[PDB]
């Protein structure tokens, strides 16, 4: 249902690498996944992470109950095998007949990065990249990948909560609220290279549109820096599979000191954000000046929506044209 | 859809008072309630039981997850606070900024009586009143408020089961059937003051429309009184939250003796009334002579539903115009 | 919804006889059954098994919560009695007044055979008959009736699964796959007397349309016959209630030896056939040559569907007209 | 613990035959049974039903997790095979070396009768036999074997419950109590051939000691006989596994008509008999005159207990010596 | 097991009055209860709360599954009736025989007070009274009786927690810890009339030995007073059924404002107190000067233990001899 | 009782390091653990993994419910704090009073190695060391620490299952059985340095007594290594917490490929080893030639158990004295 069609051009994370390896005893998958209400299967065929529609072209069985055979995905029902382009190469019942030309299942751009598996459902605008994680490569940093966490909220609403400042005092009094710096500021926001960028005082955001946040917290550079990377998988209209990867300089402490803390603040948000109805933000919400980030976010998604209808070039401009508001130089 | 629109003009019970006090440790509420598919929140602000739509005007969190602070209801997300008129009176993020005029939520007529909280969603026709309970104030009687009991059944069908005389022999054979009173009488039924009134020998029904039933019983076992006040709340298309208050003259025995008995009668009804399908009674049900109470009630509802269409006064007339069939005065 | 209407003309099994006896302590029933999204009640009235809409004419209660009384079915709410023709013959509340002419509930052809209760919702074409079980009569044979097994898949897909050959190697490797007889044959299929007939080499299939299969196996081991009779009740758009009656001539062994093995092959099919989506076979399924039985079955159903809209005798032609493709005498 | 040792000399039922067949997909078993706090395994070896300690000689694994292999039982751990005499005849790890003389597990008299598997743990007295079911042979009769029902009560208390008369009015008011035959008779009891015999007026009891009851009912309605055969497996100190086989000559009705009614009377007994504490009847129980059957049963058990410590032929006397109290010919 | 024998002379609460009325639809009971490992049944026979051993003298069935008939308790098995002295008065099976003299079940002192039902298992020292609740009678005070709450701890350990001062800072930081008055004092303790008495600054304890606490909190008499009455039922060696009744002057607020708060502080204690092992305080616990109350408590229980062995007069002295430590005059 | 007393002199693993870090959000612990029926608490105080009895010296709360504060473990009840020696260093209630000398809890030898935490309950014989893991430090190998897996089985029987050669054909037929290596060899077994050593062709076992097993495998499938280190922890009379660490040379594949495989092997063992009864192997088990490893191990344990009785040095000798059967050097 096509108010969300523009979302198909972006790269979305569907599972962790370790979720795929855990899925089937072979460690190759297949793993079933759902993205923007599409039912897909992921599997490692050879050296490629391949993503096809989880529906076989023959009698419509789910390839995710199949098995990986060599470099192919084998349907569990009558054993057809599919190659990295989703084409059937073996029909065991008539191995000497021709393979019908329609014996084919849709395939989607599937690439690994940062420890997660990303899928891009519609490549026809050739102008979106996998979101940016600042801490990959940086060898001073230890990187932990938390289990995915699922919310009954939309990627847009989850996004907005992660970049929200006004809510600390009420949802996170014990864990995030700084009573001396109690009231949030207004900050300039830049569009650059498909990302939103803004800073605090020091927290620095690089939000690859639509659903990814890259938050670099430094302790006025004195101590040492901490990076949060949080991206929402729009599973369906009501649901998100949410991924948090975090990196830290100070690696001497326990990973589960941080994992529990993150876990805690997410548990504080979840019941509120899930309560918001209607699940998608209607046009009768009343804002005030602290909501700059949420408004600017919605402004740009609307433009990306309209730009999409106009077509490829319009969308490329909408996404990548810079819109600088601050003094920082690019 | 809006075939139930007329029902919004009546007072409906949403919860017992204890339910609201129990809902949150402050004993002030808030408590969430569903009335005719509407999501509402109920709270004690100062001296008032207040009812609002359970949806914040900022970013649409459920206020039922919030907390009562002072004489206002404070949202869980960013702590906007709403007064007894549903107007925001504090935006914690910009305390030195003026509150938007649209920063308000719908408020509803909300009044406590008999130990229950009543809400009127539409007050425009200004002509409905909270059902009549005969045993309030009468200091000779001991009143008990059972816990709400829920049925997968509509308020109309719950009402028809309660005033039905024909089911005693079959659903309640060992608890309410009188062997040599096995065939039900046809009875005069008057409309007075927006109530149905009729008796049976005694059993004296005073049913404030649409969903309340007040049954006084001058026992053939006592020469002393016993009173059943039952009111169905239509929470949605398929289910009711049902309330039972009963008073008794012979107040010397255990409350639970009668509570257990009522609970058993309802247990005998419940499966059968839930089995009735469609949930709303269609035109092809075939009534008989002994269904006089069923018929008059469907007739009055149908008239009231029509009157609602033709506007305020035609409704006030269909409710309040008297119609006498028996030989009593009023 | 008129897409499945032609199926109402066939006899469908809804329950075993032992199901009807177990369903109520009388052993006469009533038992609630669902067929083609119709809610029905079955009860034993005298010497007849009769079937009615499980919805009482009076106030729409479910007669399946009622009791059998002599030779009628008694609604649990107000006690109306319905005879074998679905006619109300007693109304307790006015046992003298005349019973209305609308005091009837629809009655459906219902007759027991093979230990199953079969229902024909539409009899206006008068050309359909209960499926053919080869092994009734045959006193050389022991007949076990397995308990109904439910799947989340449609009767057609269930059917195509039962008659499939290509799948043995992949979902039944250790239970049905013969490595010698590893690749599937294409074999003549006859239409005779409304049944599909075809044979293997020694497996003889007789398939009373649409959802019944009678398979005779003259195993390559001795002179010891085996018959499997499998038939799918289409209870709604997504689910089947399936029955299996099996007969064997080597009958000195335990029934549970064959029940376990039967159950195991069904356990292997189930997750896969259930996985198939959409539940109903769409036009974009790619067949190969080995799918002959599938494609001929689907083609015959289509003729039966479109014969139905023509009228009575067009259907009877499409169903019963012989169409023989092999050299066998009928 | 030597308080219950005399019971090891009787045949006790441990499972139905259909239990043994259902317990493993071969239908040969093995099935684990518990009797008099002994853990046993039952399996079908060729034409014999054999019973062994469910504890393998080698490393003490449970043979009930094993498989039947030809005419032996195969331990699941290291594959030792035991024959009908409980002797190991194969040791895979050294199939040439001599099998030790201790490579044996205890074997117990085990023979099928009436559709049940019966076990005699001690055969050294050679004077006990499987209880007497009156209705085997009788081709006028249909014999139903109900599924075993478990109670948390001892076999004696189960027994005294079955033969009780005073309780009908209070736990079976609506199912067995006759208000005409309201008060219980005292009736002669004979000991003959190791059974208690007594009759009512038309109920004839034959009770093969200790825990079996054969009750024949020539009802006051016509010439239609009914037999109930009930027997308690003492599985430990606190619990019974009880069996009921029932036969009827009026056999045109459903089995489930009698199974439900049977089950209902047992449902009524169960909570009460289970409530009795201590589970074993202490000396301070106060009888009245109507407890004749109870007191004679308990007295006979005591003689059987103390005859046991004397030795073989003292027991056989106490058990089999006739002791007739009525005027009937044996 | 007889380290706890002295406890049988005290009055113990076993249930609330409303627990007895809820237990059976008659509102008369019977209700089963367990005290110091004794299995008892409570029932209202006439105007008396009667308590007997929950074991019938005939065949050992539990009278708690019976019913109250007139002024008697009727066993559920064979219908014997027991009067307020535990004597059988009716044997329905031989209504014209003599009633055996042993047809009797033990009866125990059973009296209601404060809304609870108290049982005294051993009256032979005639020198213990039901604990003292300061707020009964006082008409300025509203009295609420919370549902009983069960802990896996002993009455002695639960007692000591309720009178503990040192633990606020750690188990109740959010709810009871007063940071300005952070460290506990040492207070003089008096023995008077079987009660311990001590005060704070103002909290005033009157602990009727062994297991009852009566805590009067006044707000330096300025505002208004609040009374907590908490008593532990020593169910068995590991378990307590705990009763809290509380009274307040200020009755204008919700009962469930206090009930939730109490509930909260109990939830804070429960997992700690349950963790203490061994469950009974062994002789190797190390005390410090803040533990005066716990030591003095243990000193007196030991003396009551020894006094009991010496006999009645010794015990009466131990319990009632005054031992004044403060200046207050008696 | 103290037949397992000798086991207290060995180092035993109680938890993985992550288990301790995960146990409480601080990542410092505490974590409760049971070792040989002893209740202990483990925490990271400063630089040390500390193990104490999980029982406060004040009033016996479990310190595992407490929190780590500074370099001490703080009790949940009154907040006594214990240093790395189990001595209380702070009594919050009387900070200006001296701490009692008996205010201390038993402390135990506690050391981290290989990612597990080891405890030695008795250090008096000072002659045991933490088991040997061959693949620590070897930088060519990738080490994985599985989650602890629990078995209702003793450490002795778990060990015997792991070194057993005779069960492959039966418990693991499709996962570890080699068809033409179906009969197990008898092998030389040496005692060195308190370890059993033996090989099989290769498979090289190094089993530090009593419960550790270090198995190196130079594959016949690779010419590269794979290492299994398995150690059972006896938590009580009937159960074990089992640890598996494995290293591999070919580190290029998914950890989960092997994790899933190990988990499947254990799944095949588990039911069978749990079925073994009695839990501790009695003298009447009949061993055969192929049980050489079983026999030598029971022999060495029995000797060690005896040596413990005769004192420190006789034990140190029975553990450490070498005994060579093969032709290798050491
Ligand atoms: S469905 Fe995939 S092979 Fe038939
Ligand atoms: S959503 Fe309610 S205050 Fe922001
Ligand atoms: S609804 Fe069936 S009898 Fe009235
Ligand atoms: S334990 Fe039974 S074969 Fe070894
Ligand atoms: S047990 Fe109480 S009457 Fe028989
Ligand atoms: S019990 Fe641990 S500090 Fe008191
Ligand atoms: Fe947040
Ligand atoms: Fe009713
Ligand atoms: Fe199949
Ligand atoms: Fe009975
Ligand atoms: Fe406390
Ligand atoms: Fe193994």
């Amino acid at each position: 249902n096509d108010e969300r069609e523009y979302l198909r051009h972006f790269w979305h994370p569907v599972c962790t690498v370790t979720e795929l390896e855990k899925a089937h005893p072979s460690s190759l998958g297949p793993l079933a996944v759902k993205l923007l209400n599409e039912q897909l299967v992921v599997a490692k065929l050879g050296d490629e992470y391949v993503a096809m529609r989880d529906r076989c072209a023959h009698r419509s069985a789910k390839l995710s109950l199949g098995t990986v055979s060599g470099n192919r995905l084998q349907c569990p029902y009558h054993g057809w095998q599919y190659d990295t382009h989703g084409a059937c190469q073996l029909v065991p019942a008539c191995p000497n007949s021709p393979i019908p030309n329609k014996a084919k299942v849709d395939r989607f751009d599937c690439e690994e990065r940062y420890g997660l598996i990303w899928i891009r459902l519609d490549s026809s605008f050739d102008c979106t990249e996998i979101p940016y994680f600042s801490a990959a490569n940086d060898p001073r940093l230890r990187i932990v990948i938390q289990e995915p966490y699922w919310w009954d909220a939309t990627a847009e609403r989850r996004w907005e909560n992660f970049t929200d400042f006004s809510h600390f005092a009420f949802i996170h009094p014990g864990t995030l609220f700084d009573p001396n710096n109690a009231e949030p500021p207004i900050v300039p926001m830049d569009r650059f290279n498909g990302q939103f960028r803004f800073v605090y005082d020091s927290f620095s955001y690089t939000c690859s549109m639509p659903f990814a946040i890259n938050l670099e917290v430094s302790k006025y550079s004195s101590s040492s820096l901490h990076v949060l990377f949080n991206v929402s998988c729009p599973v369906d209209s009501h649901t998100t599979k949410n991924f948090l990867i975090f990196a830290r300089e100070q690696s001497d402490d326990s990973d589960y000191l941080h994992i529990a803390f993150n876990d805690l603040v997410f548990a504080e948000d979840k019941p509120v954000i899930e309560s918001q109805w209607p699940k998608d933000a209607p046009a009768d919400e009343v804002s005030v000046v602290a909501d700059k980030v949420s408004i600017q976010y919605r402004k740009w998604l609307r433009e990306l929506k309209e730009a999409h209808k106009e077509g490829s070039q319009a969308f490329r401009s909408a996404l990548l044209d810079p819109v600088i508001e601050s003094d920082r130089s690019y």
